[PDB]
Order: C-alpha cells, then structure tokens, then sequence
C-alpha cells in the first residue's frame, strides 16, 4: 500500500495572487506544506503540482518535486486526477497549499484511517467550534454518523440549532486521502445539483454514493487567504519556533 | 412479500384535543385516511394503531379495522413497533393520521420503491419547494443523491444558496415505509445529537447507517395540526367534491 502526497500550488490566485511564493519568516509558504509534508510518516513520495513555472522554479529552488500540470484546471481535485496519471499510489493525500501551518501528526491520522480500512474511498477531516463560529458560510460544516462517515456538507449552520442546546459544530478541514481508484473513474463524475448551489466540490463524490469518512483533531490553526489572519500566520510560524 | 399500511392515532394533541375524531365533510379525520389507505393496490392489511378506546370504536364504527396500543408511547414510529410485533409483514407503511388528503398514488410510488428494491431499508417521500419556503424551519427539508438516497434532513436552508440559481429545494412528504427488520432493531438505536438538535427522529436511522430513499410527488395537501389548518383542509377537501 503504497502512498503519496500532493499540494496543488496554482500560480493564479483570484484573491492572493502568487500566494505560494509568499514569504512566511524566510521561507516561501509553499515550502512550509512540503517541509511539513516531508515529516509525515509512511508517505514514499511528497510532490507539488504546479501550473505556473515562477512556481515550479520555486519549487525546485528548495529541491522539491516539481511536476508540471494544465494551468486549465476548475480545481484542485483535477488538478490531482492529472497527477495520478503519473505518479503511481494506493493512496493520494491531497495537502492544499495555502495551509502552512499542517500538523503532521494529523495528516498522520487521514492516512491511518485510509489504511485502517481498505475499503474505504475517501477519507478527510474536521473539529469541534462554536455555534458562533458555524454561522460564517466561508466555514464549512459536516455532519456524521456514529462511525464517522459524513452525512453531508454544508455552508449552512448545520444541524439546525432546534434545542440550541443538543447542538454540536465541526469544522471541516479540507484534506482528503484518495483511493487511487476513486480519482481514476472521476473525471466521469458530473457536477451535482447541490454541489454547484453549495459551491461545494467534495458534494460531487456524495451525490455518487462515495463514502467519505471524516477524522475529528484539534482545533487547527489559520489557513491563508486572509492577509489579515496572514500576520497571524507569520506571527504564530515565528512564534512556533 | 406482504405489506401492510399502519395509521399511528393518539387521542392526546396540544391544540386539537380527540383530533382524529375530527369532522371533516361528514367524517371523522381518521375515517379518510383509512379509506384513502384502502385505496391503496398492493397491501394487504390497513391497521390504525390507537391509544383511546373512544378512537378505537369509532373506527370500528364505519367498518375499519383497529388495534390498541400502549398509551405510554412517546412517538407514532414508537407506536408502529408494537404494530409490528402483532401484525406480521414484510413491508410497512406509517401513514399519518392528521393528513386527511393523502395520495393513493403517492403510496403506491412509495410501496413500489420498496419492491424495486429489497435491499432497501427504508423510503419515504418528498416534493418541491421554492427557496422563499425552504426557509422556514417548521419545513423539513431533504437533499438526495443520484440513486435518491437521502443525504441530509434539516430545518435549515438546504442546499446553501452560494449561487442560489443553482439551488433547487425538495420538502419532506413525512411518510414511511420500514422493512420488517428495521422496525425489529430499531428499539436498540439510540438517540443522536443531530437528531436531538434538529428534532427529527428520522435522524436515529441515517446516524445508523440506514438508508432511506427519498421519491418525489407533486405538491401534497396540509395536515390538520392547528384549527386554522383544520378549517385549512375542511374546505380544500369539500371543493374537491
Ligand atoms: N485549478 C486549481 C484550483 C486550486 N488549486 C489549489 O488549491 C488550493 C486552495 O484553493 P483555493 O482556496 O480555491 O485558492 P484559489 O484557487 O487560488 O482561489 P481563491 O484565492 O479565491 O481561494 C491552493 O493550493 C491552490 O493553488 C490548484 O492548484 N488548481
Ligand atoms: N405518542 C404518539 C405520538 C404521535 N402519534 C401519531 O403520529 C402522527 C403524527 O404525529 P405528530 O407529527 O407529532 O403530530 P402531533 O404529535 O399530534 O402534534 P401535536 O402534539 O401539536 O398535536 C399522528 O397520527 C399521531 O396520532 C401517536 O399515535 N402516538
Ligand atoms: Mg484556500
Ligand atoms: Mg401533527
């Protein structure tokens, strides 16, 4: 069971443009999801897959993999099935690149339930917030079952705070593992209904009867599209050390 | 493969008191729900499971069939159990005894499901509806996968309108149809948060793994919950004569 990890990394960014070759305490972030990416245990191969070359010469600056994909892609999801094609695995790890602060020991955990059961297509992951916090629609929630496996996605504060009180949030951290197989018969997945209203891409393995399990762990730190939460990010990279 | 329709009527109601004796043109509510169920091809018994023995004669009284019941039960799901330990069958259906204007055709497709496919633990049904009724959290709303799988019930908004031209509501028709075996564990299924935040008992079964089709109708009539509604169908029902 052989597994790899790949980080879209488009040069092209409708808000932060070039937001991987962004400079966070010395190192372009980028960089910071590879490095973090190279710590994680049982992965053979890490690769980022690139559209643009001020990318790629990035990339290889710092020695990482570097391969070359159709600056055409609608998302990231392609993106991937373009590098399954050339890049065998049992299992895709799929590490966005507007993440710098990973936890290794999480992506750990996606694998570990990949491998835990094969028969399992997807894997992704979530944790606990606030109902104040599952109001935003940039957030994403997930609901799931006793054995974890995701009911759905929704911007929507879901589930309805009825009796407010019973109500529990998860944030749905956008990470997934991959059966080789699942990114080889998707090119064939059309879009659905909810996927297109939600704006939501991973409703698409859903609205095709692809199980997708979701891993609970802490309270994550800030993505990077913000600028603003972008400070937080240095100033918690440069804290963190 | 035997199917029976069971018709859940506690005398008890917080706005209309001995409700299924009701009056509407001429007979009690209780009355047309059960001839509308006999209406019904393809079943083999029409059962109203009752809790008052007031209730009790008066469907004796017009020639339909009866069966008391614990007047402890908590939910008309809870009261179709015990049904299903008295009256032996493959397939059962919960049709409501507040919805006077019930399809015997919405049944039928209902029943149908079933049979198309015996792996099927359980469907319902469900209908559309514009966003500006979606709304309402006093509507159950559902999203489906290709096969109409069930993905989700809520009260909230469902698909999220991020591009609202691409979202297309469906309304939950509250209706049933359990396969024998799911009726024998279901006392053994425990309560889930989402059920308990959203307060939908149909919520323990997806928390379980248990599936549950969804097959969509035209618009369907109101119930009787409230006197406004009662004289909301009353007349509904009298112009259709
Ligand atoms: N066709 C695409 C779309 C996305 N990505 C990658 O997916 C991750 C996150 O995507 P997203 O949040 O949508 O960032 P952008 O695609 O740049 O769009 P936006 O800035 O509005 O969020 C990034 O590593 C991004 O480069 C990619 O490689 N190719
Ligand atoms: N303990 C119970 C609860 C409900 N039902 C039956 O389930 C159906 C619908 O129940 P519901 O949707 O909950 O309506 P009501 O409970 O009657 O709402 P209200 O209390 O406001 O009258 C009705 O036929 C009702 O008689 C039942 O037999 N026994
Ligand atoms: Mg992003
Ligand atoms: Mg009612």
């Amino acid at each position: 069971s052989k597994a790899v990890i790949v980080i879209p990394a488009r040069y092209g960014s409708s808000r932060l443009p070039g937001k991987p070759l962004l400079d966070i305490v010395g190192k372009p972030m980028i960089q910071h999801v590879y490095e973090r990416a190279l710590q994680v245990a049982g992965v053979a191969e890490v690769w980022v897959a690139t559209d643009d070359p001020r990318v790629e010469q990035a990339v290889q600056a710092f020695g990482g993999k570097a391969i070359m994909t159709r600056n055409d892609h609608e998302s990231g999801t392609d993106r991937l099935v373009e590098v399954m094609h050339k890049v065998e695995a049992d299992i895709y790890i799929n590490l966005q690149g507007d993440e710098p602060m990973i936890r290794p020991r999480d992506v750990e955990t996606l694998l570990q339930g990949m491998r835990d059961d094969p028969a399992l297509p997807v894997a992704t992951l979530c944790h606990a917030i606030s109902a104040a916090e599952a109001a935003e629609p940039s957030t994403v929630k997930v609901v799931v079952n006793t054995r974890q496996d995701a009911l759905y996605f929704s911007r929507s504060p879901i589930p309805y705070p009825r009796n407010a009180e019973k109500a529990r949030y998860l944030k749905h951290v956008g990470i997934y593992a991959y059966r080789r197989d699942v990114l080889q018969n998707y090119s064939q997945l059309p879009e659905s209904m909810p996927e297109q209203a939600e704006s939501l891409e991973q409703l698409r393995l859903m609205n095709a009867g692809i199980n997708i399990r979701t891993f609970e762990v802490a309270a994550t730190g800030p993505g990077v599209d913000t600028p603003a939460c972008l400070e937080k990010v240095r100033a918690l990279m440069a804290q963190e050390l």
